[PDB]
């Protein structure tokens, strides 16, 4: 057990006698405020650190913290910069902790540049009590793990008062904007199983996939292969149409525009929860500039740049940056090409006989995932590395300056694949006359039968599936919280759900079923993060934060990125203007009678290109006489054969138009929707100034 | 002359004596603050009212006004909320009136309800001496109206602090935006002039303005009207696209880009000059929330509903408004049809043999300025009435609701014939087998010969210069400012300001000498209202403000609007699509000879409709074989003929490519260029925080 102290440190038993004057030149310049009793054991001994009384309201109103008043309005204990009250256990430890953080972070020699010169092991407060223990007599650690850590707690709403007060507004932040993003993928879950259920009940009776499943009209298409393998009815690949009309549905069209008001409904309710959080925690806003103190390098740097007396190398920093981006997209995409390139030759030594082509596109994403996870940790490293570089003049900037590189570099090798299957997929390919070979040896990529649509829908469950198959596949207190994990940072908790946000408003166009493998994953993962902070981590030292930071503006960016992203979606991949423009230019009956036969565009077999046809072109028991691939091109007994036709341009041309239409009023709508919403709820502007009115009264008088 | 009073007001002298009662309950309230004066003259009596030093320091700590101290960093004197100095003429009468006006909107019977009661008749404070006067000892009026009001000193800037001293923070930050935007306007008006003379340069060589001018070809067109005129070779109407290729250029994109750039850079120079003036007048921000008085209606309103106790009314309100906007867009476009069907008969019954077709556009757009102006008074007093039957709580929401409804009233009926003009004139009328008839009696409207850019182009400069060339072409001082007129409101002046803006950021696309206009306007307006301000207007009674208000998001929504609508004029209405397609798909020369013969159309002259050809078809001296329309048709010999051809699609998908990287990439380069200029200038965060520490200084010793 600890006696009642508030931080603690570690020290180094055993340059080395040098090291040990670095050490005790600090705590001889902090018994000016805080005692100390350094502690013992077998092989490296420990230090204690107890606040006084004298030095805590001191510090207490060094800043000010707003503690609770004795007079209160409607039930509501209100609170003032600083107050007066006996019994003194009213700071609680997280306050008790941050005081003498703050402390420790003053005194020179602060404890971050000491601890970075590695004079000092660790620095971390103490774990109130023990979870699960015998008989402790009411912790906030065990009963956090008893009504907020546990999974069979998971539908409960999480006790958001007590995460603060017990791990800092900074936690209690994070674990409130998680429970607020999965409270709103609750109506966004239902409205897309509502969809996805009318497309399955859809499928039976729409047209263009009846075209495509119906046999004995015998389409012989063309082999969308170089040499190996040969033609193919559509009549046999037409499960990936009928799967594909659950995706892309006159409906998900509807879904596309209530995600997006969505996104903007969702940003104007955190924006009114965190005001209202704000308001319960921290009214004041006296978290002022030029406080927190400078970085070492970067004081070395101004020190050597004084001495030996800067408007280049910090652009040229963002200059290397910018290149390293570039390179990563197009690291992505040569990654996901070699990754659908490598589950190759399945077939001859294997044989395991698949037939659905959903295996290999299986093996290709999830080996493509494991590269991209490799590759995390080296895009991570290379924005700390030319952050450092660049030696920002504070800590919160060089903590946004590393956020925002690390986002982009997650953010390009996150969705390379995805925008690649989506937009430059089957595009530059040419026709079966001649085809665009890359490097000279092998055709681009032709995607798979059906449409890749299905490609896009499948990796985007098998990426938002995996990210949750991966996982589901005595002795004294300073000690015991010694032997726990150090609490690194909410960075990449945050990035992940960031990630996962893209993901949904990014291309639910196309996978209307993305919030709900969102909402399945957060149910998860807020428990899972709970029973991490509770269980596995030291505690951290909770400093005070007002909002999210930079992850607000990255989420805005990514909700706008949402709609111009779905706008391309739904036009040129999603095969949805071709049949509006079927319906109302080529229709000859007001239905989409023929539509198949309206997209597939003849191709005389005799003109391949130098040998590329197949070896064996008698796989259907007949020898073709018209192979018909999908492009909207002239037919072969014409003047101007194999070239582009008026239909082409005509559904580009409606494509264009939908994405202007929808890109505009769905902006529009969601500029409406967070012009609509108000800022500042009614409750709360309501109860500060009565507040206020009051406190000027209790001032008054 | 007056004696050292600071405001005024007005009786009327002689229900009756109910009026002499309701007069006098309040000034026996305002003698217990204020004195009086009650003044005398021949027919109605006036009465004066002095300030007391007893109450000017008390009302000038009720609210802080931040006045100079007497310590000062770096030859600035500093400014703390209220300081102590003898010589009691430190309060200038801008404060003085302020304070008495704080006194006489607070003491009840305020005074706006008593005056709209009609008790009083006029209620306004007094201009410092007067100017032009004889031997006046330094006046800050006669300073004024000498060194900002003249004509004559148009070149000179400003003086911003002294028309801030002398008229109010309204005024001053009125004037301070007139002058940035005039200074704004200078680079503007440079770079637009550079595109013009690169036009007029490079009219000379154009191909395809040389293929129209050119004769020897013959080119015979169709003649763009039912019965009445006849045929017309193409190179008669040549002057038009001689001058239109001024207007249309590849370097009037860049001037579309660099004027999207301009209007992002034009509202970060004016925030951040904002804040600079706000530094410079006002650092508190204390104007609170709830401390305005509500209406009489509405007080009236609440005393009525929980008598006799409001959910539906207040957005059936915006339902009545929106219908007007409809109604006004109707309105407007028929009103320009009815204006340009007005100008007729021209050559028969005058026969001034004009020859020119811009005789009688400028009539037509004179007359529609004449209807517009004339509908100016019917809308703002229909947005009036429409507000005052919503009767909203307080008169700032009051305030901005009336401004939001003049201007989209104001903005509509100003904008619809330009819009009409560049987007919807000639798209929709037919080919000439089967014009499109309008109430089955007359053809819709083919615009002019040359493409009706030149129609908008000239529209856009009969406006932008008739707004100018309509004006071009011993007694007691209490009296002598009763004998002027009542200063109305900053609103019109403000709104004539905001279509301007609107005029220069949406059209700039077609019109590249925009800004030389504006600013040429400006020049002049400055001046004039600085003449009207000092020597027409009493003086306005001077309550601060923060910023604009409600005008600055219209200029930014409008500056937003801005992107899309050059988008769509660089596309739809520039002609310049058409010859980057025909460069880059219909060439066979890499040059565009022959653009002219591939952008007209064939048309078989005895395929006409019902007897709908020129009675005298022998205008030219021969029998026309072949008329050529311009709709991007298939010809005459053809087995689809007249149907619209695969060049009309290959162009319309490019205009609508266009518009989407068009309205992207200069969105994104407009919240780039939002991003990058700072919101808080360094100077003035600096000094800011010098001023705060040095504040702390001296109230710390």
């Amino acid at each position: 057990m600890d006696y009642h102290e508030d931080d603690k440190r570690f020290r180094r038993e055993e340059l080395c006698r040098e090291a040990e004057f670095l050490k005790l030149k600090m705590p001889t310049k902090k018994v000016y405020h805080i005692s100390e009793t350094r502690g013992l054991l077998k092989t490296i001994n420990s230090v204690l650190q107890k606040i006084t009384d004298p030095i805590q309201p001191k510090v207490a109103e060094h800043r000010p913290q707003t503690t609770k008043r004795l007079s209160y309005p409607f039930s509501r204990e209100k609170q003032h910069l600083f107050d007066l009250t006996d019994r003194d256990s009213f700071f609680d430890s997280k306050t008790r902790s941050t005081i003498v953080y703050e402390i420790l972070k003053r005194t020179t020699c602060g404890i971050t540049s000491l601890l970075a010169n590695g004079v000092y092991s660790a620095a971390y407060p103490l774990h109130d009590g023990d979870y699960e223990g015998d008989n402790v007599e009411f912790n906030d650690r065990k009963l956090l793990y008893e009504e907020w850590a546990s999974y069979g707690v998971f539908y409960k709403y999480q006790p958001i008062d007590l995460v603060r007060k017990y791990f800092g507004e900074k936690v209690g932040l994070y674990f409130a904007w998680l429970g607020a993003y999965t409270q709103m993928l609750i109506p966004a879950s239902i409205v897309g199983v509502i969809v996805f259920l009318y497309g399955c009940a859809t499928v039976d009776e729409n047209i263009p996939s009846m075209e495509m499943c119906d046999q004995r009209y015998n389409i012989t298409m063309c082999p969308l292969c170089d040499k190996t393998c040969s033609y193919w009815k559509m009549s046999s690949a037409c499960a990936t149409a009928r799967a594909s009309h659950l995706f892309d549905n006159p409906a998900t069209v509807f879904f596309s525009v209530f995600m997006a008001l969505w996104a903007a409904t969702f940003m104007e309710h955190w924006k009114r929860k965190q005001m209202r959080l704000n308001y319960r925690w921290d009214l004041t806003g006296f978290e002022e500039e030029e406080e927190a103190v400078k970085d070492h390098p970067r004081a070395e740097y101004e020190a050597r740049v004084l001495e030996k007396s800067p408007a280049y190398f910090t652009n040229l920093v963002s200059i290397i940056f910018m290149i390293a981006v570039t390179f990563a997209i197009v690291l992505g995409v040569i990654i996901y090409r070699i990754s659908t390139a490598a589950a190759l030759a399945m077939n001859s030594s294997p044989s395991v006989r698949s037939n659905i082509r959903v295996t290999v596109t299986a093996t290709a994403v999830i080996i493509n995932l494991v590269v991209i996870a490799l590759l995390d940790e080296v895009y991570g490293c290379i924005a700390r590395w030319l952050t450092k570089i660049e030696v920002p003049k504070t800590e919160k900037s060089f903590e946004e300056r590393l956020t925002f590189k690390a986002f982009l570099l997650k953010f390009v090798n996150s969705y390379t694949p995805i925008f690649y299957v989506a937009f430059f997929k089957g595009r530059f390919v040419g026709r079966p006359g001649d085809y665009v070979y890359i490097f000279r040896s092998f055709r681009m990529e032709e995607c798979a039968p059906g449409g890749c649509l299905m490609e896009l829908c499948i990796q985007l469950s098998i990426i938002m599936l995996g990210k949750q198959l991966i996982q589901n596949n005595r002795k004294q207190r300073y000690e015991v919280d010694f032997n726990l994990e150090p609490f690194a940072g909410l960075t990449p908790e945050y990035m992940e759900m960031i990630i996962q946000f893209g993901f949904v408003t990014l291309f639910v166009a196309s996978f209307p079923l993305a919030p709900l493998f969102a909402l399945l994953n957060n149910i998860i993962e807020i428990r899972l993060d709970a029973k991490k902070f509770v269980t596995e981590l030291r505690r951290p030292v909770a400093i005070r934060a007002k909002d999210i930071g930079i992850w607000y503006n990255i989420l805005r960016g990514v909700g706008k990125l949402a709609v111009i992203i779905n706008a391309f979606v739904i036009s040129f991949t999603s095969d949805f203007i071709p049949r509006l423009v079927y319906l109302y230019m080529y229709s000859q009956n007001g239905t989409m009678h023929g539509f198949v036969n309206h997209t597939l565009s003849s191709f005389n077999v005799s003109d391949f290109q130098n040998g590329t046809a197949p070896n064996d072109p008698l796989d259907l028991g007949y020898e073709v006489q018209i192979c018909r691939y999908k492009d909207y091109r002239e037919p072969p007994w014409s003047e101007h054969k194999y070239d582009i036709s008026k239909d082409f341009w005509a559904v580009l041309a409606a494509r264009l138009a939908f994405v202007i239409v929808f890109q505009n009023l769905v902006m529009f709508m969601s500029d409406f929707v967070d012009w609509v919403i108000p800022d500042i709820p009614k409750d709360i502007s309501q109860q500060i100034h009565k507040e206020k009115v009051l406190m000027v009264e209790l001032f008054m008088r």
